[PDB]
DNA sequence: GCGACGCTAGCGTGCGGCTCGTC
DNA sequence: GGACGAGCCGCCGCTAGCGTCG
């Protein structure tokens, strides 16, 4: 069995290392920073892995029994530490002294205060201003799934009938660590999909059921709490579960996102996320990313968003105002959460006390309408308490300001005499003794002292007492120092367990705002997002969408490509019809489909869009066949498949060139019973295609857009207008023939084109 | 700016900044890393980079009139940290101080393709490539390390690219000409992503214009690196038509060096060398295959021996194992900068080679250097310390000088250790110490409890928390003694180590020599071992191509591999069949295998005469990964120009569904034309298609072949096996099926498919 | 016939703070 | 000749080695 440490030796295990081991052997999976005086401390192999991990130096720790190894950071650096460590893929225990030193037996007690795993993170120097969810997967009656923000106390799930589902509403979260239930880690089949879909940290917990709802949301849920309570080391902040329904929202599947680039991109570039977030507060690009996530399915909510929107766009004063003031607001959300946690640093409060001094400003700015909070009389008492620039930990230099403390202005008030009791001595000796250098000083080796230089050697009185030579200097201490220095220390020491007392008092009353403090969180993030929507609206032309059936947009821009491009605005027109899109290759297609889903997702999240005139259905999904079974043809068709099997006559569907990988027959054939299948679906279907057959089918509501070459000076010119009508001819042979191609093996195949075509 | 550092403050540049700015302003394009005690040490803007990229403690460097920001790296952990910073695109330049108002200088020069120490480089070659203009490209390669200086002339950039590509270098120098075309320099970052450095180009040598300045830019900028004359062999101008074409499509398409992601290359497969220079050799050959039958059979020769002497493969492979880079160690020691640790490996590899001569016998010609040995064995202590000061680097006996210092040194430690003994037995306190500071030098240590108990003959000179330092008068000579000598044994071992290292440096050849006998040997034995290991047979050549059972070198590592037949001969070989089942695997094996044989390797196969091939073009697909603007048809298109404009009759070319990314019909017509081309052209051509139409030209040297798929249990099982003849079905709408495409959908598919055949 | 306490010099990650040598 | 390198002690806590209760 375990209990031992590494190294060499015989003799049993010292007190301290035995305190270790006994703590180290508690968490197997994690890295155990051993809290040892100012230092965090690891031994054994434990203090190797660190050592080289970190470049730290490696030591050791002898004793009479044996010697082991020893590496150590100074706490003042934990968290860099921490963060580099977290990169690495560790889990880490940090293990603390409890109990002060002063009052201990011997050793003092040493447990492990929290865990720092990567999704249950909640040191605000660890943490992205974005979400950082906790996920966990049950079974039992459909698959359950659930999340949980530590650092915020959102804490949502639902449950999906399908693998699918499951796969696509984790990968809208972008979870930064998962909980799996026993059954899925023991099943080595699925694990290995769901270890190579989704490349995030994966950690044990036990999946009890907590609460009431579907065995397996009960389970997920029970599993979020047992994993998170453990490494808080203590109860959580939660807010109220949320148990939603993602069929209330428009379906934004994995491929679409990808495909879209919404979050993540192709060609390390922009995404339609990156260019849209102008929000200013942190809470504000959460609620902003929120809002991509889930589009709305509801008419009169989005047609609410787009007024605020317009709103900022009308009053451009107020806007940069709101913007100018946003800056400075720091993350109540989270803020409050390390109050309720108890774990708010005075760096915290000094934040919170700036953060409540703008709501005024912006009160008054937006009118009494805003509903923000009344924390005047918090702010202000903080403005009373803390200083300036608020000190990073307590005990150190001051915290609270002079004049809010009796028990503690008294303290500070005996220090002054005390101190100036040693300046005024240095000039009574440095009379007494003729001694005109003398000087009076101090350090924490001996304390308080008289020096004296060497010509003055013999110059010193009898009563000196000699506490410290050097090469040319000598210290002493007379009697009257020896009393005066242990009032100094006395009052010091009295002056922290104040100075601290009084922190952890303001502290708590701020604590009792926690509430206030997240509503207003809550104002002020939705204020963030309104403007900086409006913000992007201003700077890049858009415009405010129009809801109805019919789809009609006016000088369309790709929004992510046009940031990079002088980008050729197109027009379209559809309602339930299956639109095929022509043209040579390179002419504009794609860059045309893909233009299409994101103003529709644009539209239905609140956002003005990149046209001239919007006029959007809402669109319960918009599922994409774009880019991206051994064979390529077959993943194109699992993904057709998909398509078919969700879309809706409300689904937005984009089809780039399905029927591609394999013969020419085949090709056609599926594209064509895929073309119809869609027609008669019903969806709003764009379907970018070479086989120009599918264009002559017959088919009642099939509309047919054409984008084109034009073959001038220096070959050919492709012009990105998205003409009405199908494309006429394909320009291969033109384009090979560009590429290089000889000049007689292009003739040939010109020959044979035309050769073909004569039947 | 020039004497000015980022700070804040007046007066003039401290006495140590001053010395740094001066030092900083020489070396302009690189981040000059100051040694400052035990720490590398950047500032001012330059501290501001360090500690960004490495996420350092920024911190203050503060003087009465000038403060600028610090940070740092550990003297230690330098080629650690060397190495992130080399990655990220950083040249260092590296100032020590002068061994004891320091003297700082300038040491080395850190860069991308002129690293010389050997924990920053890969057990491969690291070129340095420079490229000029005059009639055709210059193209120049240098590996500092080696000392390997080859180059070429080219008459299209085409060929340019390729042969810079074979290379993979660490670091290019474009002449003025190339980086003031801001076509060719947008183009060559794009294509070939690698640091471009600033050189001089004034010519060098004789040939070519272009090479000769090529030639100049190397060597005078490498020379700037390795801060003075540089060590190389004998400049290699070589003709790139000498060999087998081998251009960076079919480089990556094969993976012969690096995968398309997914390990595993023709290399690491091949590999299994025991040596560096054995590694390099191999990358060597298998860079350039050669055409001549001569040398071909002479290295299968080679590779036979081994594959008989079992017992010599063995012996000699065991021997090599770990065996050290002799050929990096000549050229370190020739510039001068061979470690004691350097000198140290040496001997360990010198001790070795008596046992290898034994094994081999004279035949071989490995130089005698058990001289060389003796003294290394004689010199250095088992384990000589690079790092630990320089001293503890000779051993007792080795040098009489030297030898009488250290014990001299001795004798006063020891009395330093009688004034101990003595002493507490005359004051009774048997704990008075006798430790040395630099401060003082040697004193008396006693703790606070025997104060009472110090004797006057003594003179406090230090006091601490619990312990003070006294001073004796007949204890000053014995330290202005024993550091006297401390000094003197640093003096002397140097000289002693300079004089040993330069012992070895006069047998740089042997070393050479050598190094580069072993290099064959360890790569024809390793050869061998792989041979033995997976079962490759002897090629044969001949104008006929006939393979017996071959298979992909690589894949089958990694699976049951089933062996395929061809019979090939200037023919145009057509493979169609169902994707999934092997066509493209195929044509791969078939390539793989022809270069093995052109590199002097045995094949893995049991039967292969292979034609000695000019070169091996495919275009095994890919395309669209720079992933812009160009269609993947158009990049597919220039692929296959180069071709046709390339092969010959003695040409390998492997077209791999040429045709695709457009219109069906222009699709099969330049299919056609490029079939029809390389036909006439008489090379041999291997075509995997999906054009049935082409499997019937009717060409007199065309052939079909074909694999195909069987219909068990629930839907389509692909058999691995090349059968001769065309296929004549498509399994596309088969696939969709298992796809899960709507049984309707793939019904419609159908109807439409046999509806065609109506035709 | 030795377990139990007390006193207390000393080491040690990384790194302020204190000291000392020189123009 | 007050200021600038350059380098040692010790932090906070735990231990081992010594006396000693009796
Ligand atoms: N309307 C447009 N305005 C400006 N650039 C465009 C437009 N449409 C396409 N492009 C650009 O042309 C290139 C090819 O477009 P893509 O949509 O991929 O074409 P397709 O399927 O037609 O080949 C891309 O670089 C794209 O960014
Ligand atoms: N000879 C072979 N022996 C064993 N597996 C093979 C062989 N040839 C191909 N495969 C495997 O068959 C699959 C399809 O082969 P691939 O060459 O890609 O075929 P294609 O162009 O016919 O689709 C791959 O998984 C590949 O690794
Ligand atoms: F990118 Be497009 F569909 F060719
Ligand atoms: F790899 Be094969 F051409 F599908």
């Amino acid at each position: 069995m375990e209990g031992m440490l590494k190294g060499e030796g015989p003799g049993p295990l010292p007190p301290l290392l035995q305190q270790y081991v006994e703590l180290r052997d508690q968490y197997p999976d994690y890295l155990l920073l051993f809290q040892v005086g100012d230092f965090y401390e690891c031994f054994g192999e434990d203090a190797e892995r660190l050592a080289r991990a970190l470049g730290l130096v490696l030591t050791h720790k002898t004793s009479k029994d044996f010697t082991t190894p020893m590496a150590g950071i100074p706490l003042r650096a934990f968290e860099a530490y921490a963060e580099r460590l977290l990169k690495m893929g560790f889990r880490l225990a940090v293990a603390d002294q409890v109990e002060p030193a002063e009052e201990a037996e011997g050793l003092v007690r040493r447990e492990v205060t929290q865990l720092l795993t990567p999704g249950t993170l909640l040191q605000e120097s660890l943490l992205p201003r974005e979400a950082n969810y906790l996920a966990a997967i049950a079974t039992g009656d459909g698959w359950g799934l659930a999340f949980l923000d530590v650092s915020t106390g959102e804490f949502k799930g639902t449950v999906l009938k399908s693998k699918s589902a499951l796969y696509d509403e984790l990968f809208r979260h972008r979870p930064a660590e998962v909980l799996l239930a026993p059954e899925l880690l023991e099943n080595g089949a699925f694990l290995d999909e769901f270890r190579k879909r989704f490349p995030v940290m994966l950690s044990e917990a036990p999946f009890e059921p907590e609460g009431e709802g579907p065995l397996a949301l009960r389970r997920a849920r029970g599993a979020l709490l047992a994993y998170a309570q453990r490494t808080q080391g203590g109860a959580l902040s939660l807010q109220p579960f949320r148990f939603y329904d993602p069929g209330a929202f428009m379906r934004l599947p994995e491929a679409t996102l990808r495909a879209l680039e919404v979050f993540e991109p192709l060609r390390g570039q922009d995404t339609l996320f990156s260019v849209l977030d102008e929000t200013r507060t942190a809470p504000g690009r959460r609620l902003l990313q929120s809002w991509l996530r889930h589009p709305l399915l509801d008419r009169g909510p989005l047609e609410a968003r787009l007024d605020r929107v317009e709103g900022f766009v009308r009053e451009g004063a107020l806007r940069e105002g709101v913007r100018r003031l946003l800056y400075r607001l720091a993350d109540l959300e989270r803020l409050a959460t390390r109050l309720e946690l108890g774990r708010a640093s005075p760096k915290d409060l000094g934040a919170l006390r700036r953060s409540l001094q703008i709501l005024p400003e912006l009160r008054a700015l937006l009118g009494e309408e805003v509903g923000l909070p009344d924390l005047s009389p918090l702010k202000e008492e903080l403005e009373a308490a803390l200083v300036e620039d608020p000190p990073l930990k307590v005990s150190e230099g001051g915290l609270i300001r002079e004049g809010y403390d009796p028990d503690l202005d008294a303290l500070r008030a005996a220090h002054r005499e005390g101190v100036a009791y040693f300046l005024e001595l240095e000039e009574r000796e440095r009379e007494r003794t003729g001694i005109p250098t003398l000087k009076v000083g101090y350090n924490a080796v001996f304390g308080y002292y008289l020096e004296v230089t060497r010509p003055y050697y013999e110059r010193v009185p009898k009563e000196y007492r000699p506490v410290q030579t050097l090469k040319d200097r000598q210290r002493y201490t007379l009697p009257e120092m020896k009393e005066k220095e242990r009032e100094v220390y006395r009052l010091e020491a009295l002056i922290r367990r104040r100075e601290e007392e009084v922190f952890l008092e303001v502290r708590e009353r701020a604590k009792r705002q926690a509430e206030a403090l997240r509503e207003a969180a809550r104002i002020l993030a939705e204020l963030d997002v309104y403007a900086a929507l409006a913000e992007v609206a201003v700077r890049y032309g858009y415009v405010r969408p129009r809801f109805g059936d019919r789809l009609q947009i006016r000088a369309g821009r790709h929004p992510v490509v046009e940031r990079r491009t002088e980008f050729v605005p197109n027009d379209l027109e559809m309602a339930h019809e299956l639109v095929l899109i022509t043209g040579p290759n390179m002419a504009g297609k794609s860059t045309f489909l893909r233009q299409t889903a994101l103003i529709a997702l644009l539209a239905q999240v609140g956002s003005f869009v990149p046209a001239e005139e919007a006029h959007l259905p809402l669109f319960d999904g918009i599922y994409t066949r774009i880019g991206a079974g051994k064979s390529t043809f077959m993943v194109e068709m699992e993904e057709v498949a998909l398509i078919l099997k969700e879309a809706t006559e409300n689904s937005l569907v984009l089809l780039d060139e399905v029927g591609r990988g394999t013969s020419s027959l085949d090709g056609v054939a599926i594209a064509t019973a895929v073309a119809e299948a869609l027609h008669e679906r019903r969806a709003y279907t764009l379907f970018a295609t070479h086989y120009f057959e599918l264009t002559a089918l017959g088919l009642p509501r099939l509309k047919n857009l054409h984008v084109a070459a034009r073959e001038e000076a220096g070959g050919l010119v492709f012009y990105h207008q998205v003409l009405p009508g199908p494309a006429s001819k394909s320009y291969g042979v033109e384009v090979a023939a560009m590429a290089g191609l000889p000049k007689e093996v292009v003739a040939r195949a010109r020959a044979l084109l035309q050769a073909m075509a004569a039947r």
